[PDB]
């Protein structure tokens, strides 16, 4: 009968209390889904461990006798040539091989001991396609090569889900941005200095600028001449705020929050208290209507 062992790779293996028949433990687990079975003469869970899967593949666990490392490895059919390869250490840093059809590597990922990654794709002939680094607050950059080995799209993800995609990037370091949050989608463009992300409504254009420093700063732009209608725009940095003022009273601020949303609350009408709630604007219509 049993003793759970936990093992380095999130894995449990069962090991037998006395030894077999055989002289030796039997030891099982499951992984994936699929049960593996071995035995060792060893009594502390360390071994080998092995099981087919119904497209016959053959898969096969190896412990360390100290219980410091795993190795899954998945074979095709002949049990010889790789699929895929994972080792993990009990410090929980790891490397991840996968390799294709003619049995050389298209992928490597590796993990440290803070949970930071870095994973690389290979094409055809070896060279670099992708490389995704990953960070312990779970924000990343992947980076897609071109034929010459230059970057030619980034996506920075952040911790909270949401994204700056810039593509046709340039020799210059211009291209085409995308900024994708909770519910709306910015379009506009990468510079050597900075993104811009462009919202027009009817004769209104709203900016928000971020600089290669990750610095968010918002402009707006009216160009109808008319004290009742025009609209003004004041950003304070300190509190990531833009204040709308037409004819010279404040009629609603934009706040710009860590989160990465957007609100909106309306002054009085003397343009100096700010009445209810923010409202957060959940669609491009919802900041289009905002400029109205």
């Amino acid at each position: 009968n049993s003793v759970s062992v936990d093992l380095p790779g999130e894995m449990k293996v069962l090991v037998s209390k006395e030894k077999n028949k055989d002289g030796k433990y039997d030891l099982i687990a499951t992984v994936d889904k699929l049960e593996l079975k071995g035995t060792s003469d060893k009594n502390n869970g360390s071994g080998v461990l092995e099981g087919v899967k119904a497209d016959k593949s053959k898969v096969k666990l190896t412990i360390s006798d100290d219980l410091g490392q795993t190795t899954l490895e998945v074979f095709k059919e002949d049990g010889k040539t790789l699929v895929s390869k994972k080792v993990t250490s009990k410090d929980k840093s790891s490397t991840e091989e996968k390799f294709n059809e003619k049995g050389e590597l298209s992928e490597k990922k590796i993990t440290r001991a803070d949970k930071s990654s870095t994973e690389e794709k290979f094409n055809e002939k070896g060279e670099l396609s992708e490389k995704k680094i990953t960070r312990a607050d779970k924000s990343s950059t992947e980076e897609k090569f071109n034929e010459k080995g230059e970057v030619s799209e980034k996506i920075i993800t952040r911790a909270d889900g949401t994204r700056l995609e810039y593509t046709g990037i340039k020799s210059d370091g211009s291209g085409k941005a995308k900024e994708v949050l909770k519910g709306y989608v910015l379009e506009g463009t990468l510079t050597a200095e900075k993104t811009t992300l462009v919202v027009k409504e009817g004769t209104v254009t709203l900016s928000k600028n971020i600089s290669k420093s990750g610095e968010v700063s918002v402009e707006l732009n009216d160009t109808d001449s008319s004290a009742a209608t025009k609209k003004t725009a004041a950003w304070n940095s300190g509190t990531s705020t833009l204040t709308i003022t037409v004819n010279s009273k404040k009629t609603k601020d934009l706040v710009f929050t860590k989160e990465n949303t957007i609100t909106v609350q309306q002054y009085d009408s003397n343009g100096t208290k700010l009445e209810g709630s923010a409202v957060e604007i959940t669609k491009l219509d919802e900041i289009k209507n905002a400029l109205k």
